[PDB]
């Protein structure tokens, strides 16, 4: 039993609900939140710059500290950092970015970083300015995620899509 309220069920293990996942993560404070992050975890808009924002730009200050130390990420890949005032733990997972030409099946890839953690709270990767078909991504996480999914989707009209179209 955990602390997630009014999600629909897609399958065992991934659930989806019409919510801001800012406001969802301050609800919750879950163990892990997913960014959609890019390779320099520059948070500037979408998910990462809400997300960022909230936290009054410390997850940029960590951020901007981790690259300096490591280099960029792949795409397709991950790192925790933390999750501020927001949740224990920041995930950054970087879908890749259709409106950049980067291989949309690097979009598994991305979602395996998922299977690393038990439980988290997550948008579709790649969707909103990242540029891929949101019903694809869900698609994709339902087909790679075995671990428990909490899905945020921050436009009531395409949650109804998404909702509506799942097979
Ligand atoms: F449009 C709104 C309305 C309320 C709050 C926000 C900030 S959070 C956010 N931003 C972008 N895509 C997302 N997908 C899931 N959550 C998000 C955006």
């Amino acid at each position: 039993v955990n602390s997630f309220s009014g999600y629909l069920k897609l399958t065992d293990n991934v659930y989806i609900k019409n919510a801001d996942i800012v406001e969802e993560a301050k609800k919750v404070k879950p163990t892990v939140v997913v960014n959609a992050a890019n390779v320099y975890l520059k948070h500037g808009g979408g998910v990462a710059g809400a997300l960022n924002k909230a936290t009054n730009n410390a997850m940029q200050v960590e951020s901007d500290d981790y690259i300096a130390t490591n280099g960029p990420l792949k795409v397709g890949g991950s790192c925790v950092l933390s999750g501020h005032n927001l949740a224990k733990h920041c995930l950054h997972v970087v879908g890749p970015n259709v409106n950049k030409g980067e291989d949309i099946q690097l979009l598994k890839s991305a979602y395996e970083n998922f299977n690393q953690h038990e439980v988290l709270l997550a948008p579709l990767l790649s969707a909103g300015i990242f540029g891929a078909d949101p019903i694809h991504s869900l698609r994709v996480c339902v087909d790679t995620v075995r671990t428990n999914v909490y899905l945020a989707v921050f436009d009531k009209n395409l949650y109804d899509k998404l909702v509506s179209s799942f097979l």
